[PDB]
C-alpha cells in the first residue's frame, strides 16, 4: 500500500539480500526501496520521520530530502544536511510539514546526510492529479505502474573511498535483481500486465551513480511526464536514464501474451544480461510462469534523446535568445583533481551551521556565509541562467538544482541551443568533453538551494555549491516550527560540537 500525504516513516537498521547476498542497511518504512509516499496535487504532506538508527557503520543521524518538490515557504523542509538542516538524532523525530501547489508527477525521497541513501534510505513519492491532462492516455496507474531503478553495493558506503570510481555489484528493479560476481539465481522482479490495457509506468532512477539503458523486449514506450513535467507524447524503444531522473511512459501491452525481458544496463558495473543480472520481468496475465526468451535487438532504432522531448503546456524559455540573455548569466568552472571535485575553484565542505540558519541569524551576504566561496547569492525575480561546460572526470554528470526545475536550452552532446520549446526538468546529464549544458529558471522561491552532481560519490568529494536565492527575503518567506530550531542544538550537544 502508499502510505502518506500524513504518514510516521520509520528508519531502522535491518538486513537484507536483495541480490542473494546479505548485508546491513539503512531502510524507510522496513523494506528497500522504501515505501511510496504519495497524495494529490496541492495537498499538505506531513511526513513525521522517527530516527531509530543503531548501527554507526551506516551514520546513527539522517535527514530526508523530497527530490524535485519547490518547498516554497518551507525551505526549512528541504532535507540537505547543513544546507538546510542540522541531522536528527537517534531516538528523536521530525514533522516534515510542507504542501505541493502547482506539482504533479513521479518524485522519489532520499537520505541527504553524506552517502547513506546508497545504503538504502530511497523510495518513490508520487503526486497525483486528479484532472491530469494525460489521464486519457492509460488505463492503469498505481503503486503496480511504479519501476525503480537502483544501484546497489555489497561494501557499505562509510568504506568508500572518497573521490574514487566506485562500482556497485548489483542492478535491482523492483527491490530485486542478481550480482554481477558470484552470481546466483536469487528471485528477479515481475511487473504483471493484462492485454489489451494501457499502463502509465513511472520509471524512476534512485541510483546512487550509474545511468542506465532501459528497455523492455518486444515493446516500445511512449513518454507523458519527464522529472514531474508533463510533454508531448514521444514513442521511443530505449531510455537512457540518469541518477535521479524519472519519465512516465504509455506501455500498451499489444504483444502476444507471454513473458518478456525488461533491461537496464548500467555504464559501469557488469555489462550483458548473462544469469540474468541486468533484468526483469515483464509478463501477462495467463502467460506461463517462465523466465522470457526474448532478445534484445543489436542496436535501438529510436532511444530517447533529450532534444526530441518538449512540454505539453507552453512553457517557452524565461529571458533572451542568444547565451548570456539572462539577467544574472552565470558559467561555472567544473572541475576535478585528486579526488576531489570543485566549482569555480572550491571543493564543497559542509558547514557546521546550516546555511539556512546563518542567513536566518542575519548572514547577508553570500561572503558572510560559510564555506566560504561556496554559495553564490542570486537577486529576486530574475532570469538565471547557468551554463555548466562538461569535462570533469567522472562523466556524465547529472546535475540537479533543488527548489527548482528549468529549461534545458542546450542538451548533451548537441551544440544547438534551444529558446522556443525545450523540456523543463529538474536532473540533467551535462554531457561529454564540448557540451556546454545550460539551464534556466526565474528566483521566485526565496531560500538557500544546492545545486550539485547528483552522483552521491561525487557530491561527497565536493561537487556542489550552495545557491542563496533572495537572501534578504528568505527570513519572512520561511518561518520556522520550533523543532526545525531545536535540531542544531540537539545535534551540537549529541556530537559534542561548540556553535
Ligand atoms: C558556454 O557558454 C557560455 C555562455 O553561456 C560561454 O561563456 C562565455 O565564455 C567566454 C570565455 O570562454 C567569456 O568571454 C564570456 O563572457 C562568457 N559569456 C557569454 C559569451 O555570454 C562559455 O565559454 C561556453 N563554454 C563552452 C565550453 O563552450
Ligand atoms: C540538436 O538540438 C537542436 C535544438 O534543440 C535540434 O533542433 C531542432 O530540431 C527540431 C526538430 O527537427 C526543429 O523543429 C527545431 O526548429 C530545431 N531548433 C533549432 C534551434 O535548431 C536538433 O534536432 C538537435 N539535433 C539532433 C540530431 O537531434
Ligand atoms: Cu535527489
Ligand atoms: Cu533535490
Ligand atoms: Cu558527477
Ligand atoms: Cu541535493
Ligand atoms: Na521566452
Amino acid at each position: 500500500a502508499q502510505i502518506g500525504p500524513v504518514t510516521d516513516l520509520h528508519i531502522t537498521n535491518a538486513n537484507i539480500s536483495p541480490d542473494g547476498f546479505s548485508r546491513p542497511a539503512v531502510l524507510a518504512g522496513g523494506t528497500f526501496p522504501g515505501p511510496t509516499i504519495a497524495g494529490n496535487t496541492g495537498d499538505n504532506f506531513q511526513i513525521t520521520v522517527f530516527n531509530d538508527l543503531t548501527d554507526p557503520s551506516m551514520l546513527t543521524d539522517t535527514s530526508i530530502h523530497w527530490h524535485g518538490l519547490f518547498q516554497k515557504g518551507t525551505n526549512w523542509a528541504d532535507g540537505p544536511a547543513f544546507v538546510t538542516q542540522c541531522p536528527i538524532i537517534t531516538g528523536q523525530s521530525f514533522d516534515y510539514n510542507f504542501n505541493v501547489p502547482g506539482q504533479a508527477g513521479t518524485f522519489w525521497y532520499h537520505s541527504h546526510l553524506s552517502t547513506q541513501y546508497c545504503d538504502g534510505l530511497r523510495g518513490p513519492f508520487v503526486v497525483y492529479d486528479p484532472n491530469d491532462p494525460n489521464a486519457s492516455l492509460y488505463d492503469v496507474d498505481d503503486d503496480t505502474t511504479i519501476i525503480t531503478l537502483a544501484d546497489w553495493y555489497h561494501t557499505l558506503a562509510q568504506q568508500e573511498p572518497i573521490g574514487a570510481a566506485i562500482t556497485a555489484d548489483a542492478t535491482l528493479i523492483n527491490g530485486l535483481g542478481r550480482s554481477f560476481t558470484n552470481t546466483t539465481a536469487s528471485p528477479l522482479s515481475v511487473i504483471t500486465v493484462q492485454s489489451g490495457k494501457r499502463y502509465r509506468m513511472r520509471l524512476v532512477s534512485i541510483s546512487c551513480d550509474p545511468n542506465y539503458l532501459f528497455s523492455i523486449d518486444g515493446h516500445d514506450m511512449t513518454i507523458i511526464e519527464v522529472d514531474g513535467v508533463n510533454s508531448q507524447q514521444l514513442t521511443v524503444d530505449q531510455i537512457q536514464i540518469f541518477a535521479a531522473q524519472r519519465y512516465s511512459f504509455v506501455l500498451n501491452a499489444n504483444q502476444p501474451v507471454g513473458n518478456y525481458w525488461i533491461r537496464a544496463q548500467p555504464n559501469s558495473g557488469g555489462q550483458g544480461f548473462d544469469g540474468g543480472i541486468n533484468s526483469a520481468i515483464l509478463r501477462y496475465e495467463g502467460a506461463t510462469v517462465e523466465d522470457p526468451t526474448t532478445t534484445a535487438p543489436t542496436t535501438f532504432s529510436n532511444p530517447l534523446v533529450e532534444t526530441d522531448l518538449h512540454p505539453l503546456a507552453d512553457l517557452g524559455v524565461p529571458g533572451q535568445p542568444f547565451r548570456g540573455g539572462a539577467d544574472d548569466p552565470l558559467v561555472l568552472n567544473l572541475a576535478f583533481a585528486n579526488g576531489r571535485f570543485s566549482i569555480d575553484g572550491v571543493s564543497f565542505v559542509p558547514p557546521t551551521v546550516p546555511v539556512l540558519l546563518q542567513i536566518l541569524s542575519g548572514a547577508q551576504n553570500a561572503q558572510d556565509l560559510l564555506p566560504a566561496g561556496s554559495v553564490i547569492s542570486l537577486p529576486s525575480n530574475s532570469v538565471i541562467e547557468v551554463a555548466l561546460p562538461a569535462g570533469a572526470a567522472g562523466g556524465p554528470h547529472p546535475f540537479h538544482l533543488h527548489g527548482h526545475n528549468f529549461a534545458v536550452v542546450q542538451s548533451a552532446n548537441n551544440a544547438t541551443p534551444n529558446y522556443v520549446n525545450p523540456i523543463w526538468r529538474d536532473t540533467v546529464s551535462i554531457g561529454g568533453t564540448g557540451d556546454n549544458v545550460t539551464i534556466r529558471f526565474t528566483t521566485n522561491n526565496p531560500g538557500p538551494w544546492f545545486l550539485h552532481c547528483h552522483i552521491d560519490w561525487h557530491l561527497e568529494a565536493g561537487f556542489a555549491i550552495v545557491f542563496a536565492e533572495d537572501i534578504p527575503d528568505t527570513a519572512s518567506a520561511n518561518p520556522v516550527p520550533q523543532a526545525w530550531s531545536d535540531l542544531c542544538p540537539a545535534y551540537d550537544q549529541a556530537h559534542n560540537i561548540s556553535t
